[PDB]
This record gives structure tokens, sequence and C-alpha cells, in this order.
């Protein structure tokens, strides 16, 4: 529902993704992260939370979920064919994609 509950579906089904031991395992975390990042696009985070909603920042926080989930979509692509290790590589791609909207606006 909120911008935290988001965040932690994200880091729980990575960890998911990791410890999978199919590609499908993979594609149900995938598809719970895909809606955790949509839901995270809509909210306001903290550090922005006095600016405008017209804001650069603003529209780089959004464009940082849109990039994500390019990712996830690749990446269910991938898990979809049955091909386990490429996925997993695939997801642990996005980590440095969380990491970088971090260290502007955490
Ligand atoms: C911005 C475009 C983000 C991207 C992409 C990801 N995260 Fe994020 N994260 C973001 C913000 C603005 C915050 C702070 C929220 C707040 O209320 O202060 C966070 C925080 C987290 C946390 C822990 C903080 C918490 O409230 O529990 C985690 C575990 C986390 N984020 C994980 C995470 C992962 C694994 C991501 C890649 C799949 C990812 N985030 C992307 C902003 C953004
Ligand atoms: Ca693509
Ligand atoms: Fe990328």
């Amino acid at each position: 529902a909120d911008l935290e509950d988001n965040m932690e579906t994200l880091n729980d089904n990575l960890k998911v993704i990791e410890k999978a031991d199919n590609a499908a395992q993979v594609k149900d975390a995938l598809t719970k992260m895909r809606a955790a990042a949509l839901d995270a696009q809509k909210a306001t985070p903290p550090k922005l939370e006095d600016k405008s909603p017209d804001s650069p920042e603003m529209w780089d926080f959004r464009h940082g979920f849109d990039h994500l989930v390019g990712h996830i979509d690749d990446a269910l692509k991938l898990a979809n064919e049955g091909k386990v290790k490429e996925a997993q590589a695939a997801a642990e791609q996005l980590k440095c994609h969380c990491n970088a909207c971090h260290q502007k606006y955490r």
C-alpha cells in the first residue's frame, strides 16, 4: 500500500529469486516486483515531499521505476521460457538500479 511496503516487496522477492529452484518461481517473484514497482511509482518520497509534483526530481524518481519495470519485463521473458540461471542473473542486474535511485532520494 505505502512506499515502505513496496520497497520491502522488492527486497523480499529479490531473495526469492536468488534462492529459487526453477524459472516459474522466479517469474512469480518478478510479477510481484512488477506490481510493487508501479505502486511505488505513484508515491512521493519523503526526501522530495516538499517539491512540486511537476519538478524534475519527481519525474526522475518516476522514470527510475519505468527503467526498473523494463528490467523486470526482460527478466520475465527469460523466466517464462524456462531459463532459470539467465533469469536469476537478469534480476541481479536490477540491484545497481535500486542503489542508483537510493543514492539520490532514499
Ligand atoms: C526510486 C526510483 C527507487 C528505486 C528504483 C528503488 N528504490 Fe528502494 N527506496 C527508494 C526510496 C525513495 C526509499 C525510502 C522510502 C522511505 O519511506 O524513506 C527506498 C527504500 C528501500 C528499502 C528499505 C527502506 C524501507 O522503508 O523499508 C528497501 C529494502 C528498498 N528500498 C529496496 C529496493 C530494491 C531491492 C530495489 C530494486 C529491485 C529498489 N528498492 C528500487 C527508492 C527506490
Ligand atoms: Ca527491454
Ligand atoms: Fe538498466
